[PDB]
């Protein structure tokens, strides 16, 4: 586990991060896929959380990977990195033209087939319902098309990097997803599928049946993006570019800058309700033009077709959470003449998106400062009447977790570093008054927050709880004094240390750019919480810093029974049985061989909590990049034990 850093004192935070880089990309280390050059989530391949295996790799994880190198051309002068990320990027976890057969018969008239969401698993699948439900027009599914053609430029949020379901060829990397029945399908009560469904494992409908009720199943293709991840690639990228001209090497990125331009323009996907309909209707109206933009990331985008025949379809999402907004990213497309989308409409979309954001954050501000969850164009995922005295923002339904209820999904702290962190960017680069009242607050609310002690440790909030409401949205903000948060735990996270740290020097930075003085506690602050993650946590060996952590919930590796509809059955490519009954473990049998198996089973057996220390890519990441903006902004500043 963690041991305490040798660090001198006086050490510049720019070697700080030349270190920890150093670190990050040593092959010896293994962050990163020996074959491809993929990153991992971490290190460990027993883990759950988002991803349920270690060694799958996500599009955040790419987005972090992006960022990584982003800094270090900025502190060094070397921009190959930024170019070999985004390679890796496009050649694996950005489904291809081969990989999106039949895109090209999509109608933005009939976009999909509407479907209901369920308040638990055990109600899937869910019936798709060709007959009495009209969906709404695609709006921009043509300009996107005019400009870049028939395909999608986003990234798939998951890829099984080593083919460790079994579900491809050999050792081949491999598109697959999980979540995909309702607010109260966790990490443990899924059921992990293949992308590409032909059928090879599984059932007699390889996965299909399990979450889609159709009149008849055919092999096709689907996939699903998680927003926040582009928008963090490309906010990478915009520093990427910054940082290259005023060296003189903007064209060490040029290319990147327009894959990441056009990445943007496709985020206008994620700007529609689930089914095109009416923002604000309660009801299943379907919609013309914009009037089924939300103009907000909702939790994904969804598209897919047919492997055999062509036909296809694309969904938005009705649910937006506060955490997955970047307000920064939409400012870049929306404005920044390198980042100028190439559709007619993008630039447009994007002016009026970027500044609905950033209404999301304010009329999300608890009394406290914490953001709250966000909203929902679609109560209960089947389009309902608001119940009684529901507090609205432009027609759609405040909710205190959008998505997941299991665990509530602004349950984490860790959005609130996330998302703030996009928001003080842009204040750092527009100035924008509009804004500073919420990140005062907010700021003010997490300084009193995070503890530091008198033997050089720290914690910060780890779980949140909230209550009440905010005020329904006027354009501005009331103080939504019945809106509250509470910290219910603190730990030591050592990533949301990081992007907490980044936050605050960030925001610091920018009052020394825009107000009458620098803020020197935020400042400090950052420096505090950099100081005291890499002294208190430094890996011995040599792989960075390092997490040690109490798993309760790995108890339900063995507890949680995962829902397998009655009558149904199927196997997975290793001979698991899916049936009913089965628990977490039974379908992921692999598990057994790995390292840390026995740590968490003889836990289970004593009645304990395992003790687990990690390596997660985007910890490590998050990390060196708030060393890399204190070297940037505060280049005076250098590391001393706390």
């Amino acid at each position: 586990g963690p041991t305490k850093a040798p660090t001198k004192d006086g050490t510049s935070y720019k070697d700080l991060f030349l270190e920890l880089y150093g670190k990050i990309k040593d092959p010896k280390n293994g962050y990163f896929s020996p074959d491809e050059g993929i990153p991992y989530h971490s290190i460990e391949t027993l883990i759950v959380e988002a991803p349920d295996y270690g060694h799958v790799t996500t599009s955040e994880a790419f987005s972090y990977y992006v960022w990584l190198e982003a800094m270090y051309g900025n502190l060094t002068g070397n921009w190959s990195g930024v170019e070999t990320a985004w390679k890796v990027m496009e050649d694996w976890i950005i489904p291809d033209s081969t990989e999106q057969p039949g895109m090209s018969s999509y109608n933005p008239n009939s976009p999909a087939t509407y479907a209901d969401e369920y308040e638990d698993p055990s109600y899937y699948p869910s019936e798709l319902k060709f007959d009495t439900v009209r969906v709404g027009s695609d709006p921009v599914h043509n300009d996107l098309v005019s400009a870049y053609g028939p395909n999608m430029y986003l990234m798939h949020w998951l890829m099984d990097v080593d083919n460790w379901y079994g579900f491809g060829t050999g050792t081949r990397a491999t598109f697959i997803n999980t979540f995909q029945r309702g607010e109260q399908e966790s990490t443990w009560e899924t059921i992990p599928h293949p992308s590409i469904e032909e059928f090879k494992y599984g059932g007699p409908n390889g996965f299909l049946d399990l979450f889609t009720k159709d009149r008849s199943y055919a092999k096709q293709w689907r996939y699903t993006n998680a927003p926040d991840a582009e928008g963090r690639a490309i906010q990478a990228v915009y520093w990427a570019n910054k940082w290259a001209k005023e060296q003189g090497k903007g064209s060490a990125v040029a290319s990147v800058v327009s894959k990441a331009a056009k990445m943007g323009d496709f985020l206008r996907n994620d700007m529609f309700d689930k089914y095109f309909m009416k923002i604000g209707a309660q009801d299943k109206t379907p919609a013309t033009g914009y009037d089924s933009a939300h103009y907000l990331m909702a939790w994904y985008t969804a598209w897919g077709g047919g492997i055999g025949a062509s036909w296809a379809w694309k969904i938005g999402c009705s649910h937006a959470h506060f955490g997955y907004q970047n307000p920064f990213q939409g400012w870049v497309s929306a404005t920044q003449s390198d980042f100028a989308p190439k559709s007619s409409n993008g630039k447009r979309d994007w002016t009026t998106s970027y500044k609905r954001q950033l209404e999301f954050y304010q009329w999300l501000q608890s009394a406290e400062g914490g953001i709250a969850g966000g909203a929902t164009n679609s109560w209960n995922g089947r389009y309902e009447k608001y119940p009684a005295g529901t507090s609205t923002f432009y027609g759609m339904a405040y909710v205190p977790h959008p998505v997941y209820a299991d665990p509530g999904s602004n349950q984490w702290f860790g959005f609130q570093a996330w998302s703030m962190q996009r928001v003080m960017e842009y204040y750092l680069e527009t100035g924008d008054s509009s804004v500073k009242n919420l990140i005062k607050k907010w700021v003010d609310w997490v300084m009193s927050e995070i503890k530091l002690y008198d033997d050089g440790t720290f914690a910060i909030p780890s779980d949140l709880e909230w209550s009440g409401q905010p005020d329904t949205w006027t354009g501005t903000y009331t103080g939504n004094p019945n809106l509250h948060v509470r910290v219910t735990s603190y730990g030591t996270d050592l990533g949301v240390a990081g992007s907490l740290a980044n936050a605050l020097a960030t925001y610091a930075a920018a009052t020394e750019r825009w107000e009458g003085k620098l803020d020197t506690k935020a400042r400090d602050m950052a420096a505090e919480l950099v100081n005291r993650a890499w002294y208190n946590f430094y890996c011995s060996e040599g792989k960075g810093v390092v997490t040690e952590e109490a798993r309760a919930d790995y108890k339900r590796f063995f507890e949680q029974e995962v829902y397998v509809p009655a009558g149904w059955s199927g196997t997975m490519p290793n001979g698991d049985k899916i049936q009913p009954g089965i628990k977490f473990i039974d379908i992921r049998t692999k598990y057994r061989q790995d390292p840390y198996y026995d740590i968490v089973y003889q836990a289970y057996l004593r009645g304990e909590a395992p003790v687990l220390n990690y390596h997660r890519f985007w910890h490590e990441v998050d990390l060196a990049v708030a060393m890399g903006v204190l070297a940037t902004y505060f280049p005076d500043m250098t590391y001393k034990v706390p």
